């Protein structure tokens, strides 16, 4: 459980994420192939772009990264209180575009260090730990509605 204002944090941070959405999302998906690159291979139209250039251009990546996060941000505010919002992005992620929760950890990952790269002035020691527990629930429970669909994630 995260205190309240453990939740401001995670709140506050987030706020200076919503000044460039796209730009952001950009800078997590780069992070997360150039770190993972298994995790490329699960977004069939991304594989030819083949350069950080590349990706940077691509309206398709750039507009993907919107809808990644934005989804992201409404369960944020939501402070845990998230099963509406959640279910439908497990439903698609287990049995559409199976994608392992370990996955979800690498993105996770990649949004950390983005923001930490960002905000360092907004994301010291308490707000990082803050956004680690609320993607660790977030991250359980996805996990938990996977199983739940049968999906072994
Ligand atoms: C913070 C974690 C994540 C969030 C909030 C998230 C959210 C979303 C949302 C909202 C969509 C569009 C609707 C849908 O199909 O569900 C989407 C699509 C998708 N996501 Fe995720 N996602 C996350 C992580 C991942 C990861 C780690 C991968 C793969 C390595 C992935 C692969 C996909 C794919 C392949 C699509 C379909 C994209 C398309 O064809 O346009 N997602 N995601
Ligand atoms: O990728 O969601
Ligand atoms: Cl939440």
């Amino acid at each position: 459980v995260l205190s309240e204002g453990e939740w401001q944090l995670v709140l506050h941070v987030w706020a200076k994420v919503e000044a460039d959405v796209a730009g952001h999302g950009q800078d997590i998906h780069i992070r997360l192939f150039k770190s993972h690159p298994e995790t490329l291979e699960k977004h069939d139209r991304f594989k030819h772009l083949k350069t950080e250039a590349e990706m940077k251009a691509s309206e398709d990546l750039k507009k993907h990264g919107v809808t990644v996060l934005t989804a992201l941000g409404a369960i944020l505010k939501k402070k845990g209180h998230h099963e509406a919002e959640l279910k439908p992005l497990a439903q698609s992620h287990a049995t559409k575009h199976k994608i392992p929760i370990k996955y979800l950890e690498f993105e996770s990952e990649a949004i950390i260090h983005v923001l930490h790269s960002r905000h360092p002035g907004d994301f010291g020691a308490d707000a990082q730990g803050a956004m680690n527990k609320a993607l660790e629930l977030f991250r359980k429970d996805i996990a938990a509605k996977y199983k739940e669909l049968g999906y072994q994630g």
